[PDB]
């Protein structure tokens, strides 16, 4: 008497368009204003719902209590803007690239928003080059 | 010199969050109200970006052009609210469930939506009970 059914492949499209939608900054609802010490200033637009999907951290900083009036800024010290562009890519992809010399960066940044995935991969990665 | 990992799981688990905040009401912006005929009217909270991740019509409806100032309500007619609440449960999990008997409310539901997926396995399932 019942019928149901489950698309295996759609979380993965879904997250492609949500991709997309980033990518031509369409419904973002936070910009990301990152400052790292020395390097020129870099800003990220992206879904607050997407961001924390994938981090605890996000997750907090977004869900305080009456939610927001509006496009919210917020200000990323402590975390390269290429690291951060690196965490944002894989909350919209599920993959990450870095070269062998970044990797510990990312992980900093990858612990930094409780990025769990990240954090197992990159201290994974690092143990094996010794 | 380059290092690449990719999560597999990481947009069934990033969906499952989502689906959390849409039902605790967490980061919602739209908020769907559903008057059909003679049932009584119900209305859903949720993400537009979600919801245009898996409709083309709800993705043209949100990205009109400079995008919106706070929670926008939007009037549905013409589908029954327990179509719309499976329409809404499939974008957030990848999964639907119906009687027999509502197999073709919820097809013209997700053609209205242009939720291909659904179309397919509600066309091909109606196929079947011939």
């Amino acid at each position: 008497r019942t019928f149901s059914y489950t698309l295996e492949d759609h979380t993965k499209q879904a997250f492609g368009i949500m991709n997309e939608l980033r990518l031509s900054q369409q419904l973002c609802d936070v910009t990301l204003q990152v400052k790292y010490q020395d390097a020129p200033a870099a800003q990220f637009m992206a879904h607050k719902v997407v961001l924390a999907s994938s981090s605890p951290v996000f997750k907090a900083m977004f869900t305080n209590g009456l939610r927001e009036q509006g496009m919210e800024v917020v200000s990323i010290e402590g975390i390269h803007p290429k690291v951060m562009e690196r965490l944002i890519e894989f909350a919209y992809t599920a993959s990450i690239s870095m070269g062998e010399k970044c990797v510990l960066h990312v992980m900093n940044g990858a612990v930094m928003y409780q990025i769990d995935s990240v954090v197992r991969a990159c201290a994974d990665f690092l143990v094996q080059q010794l």
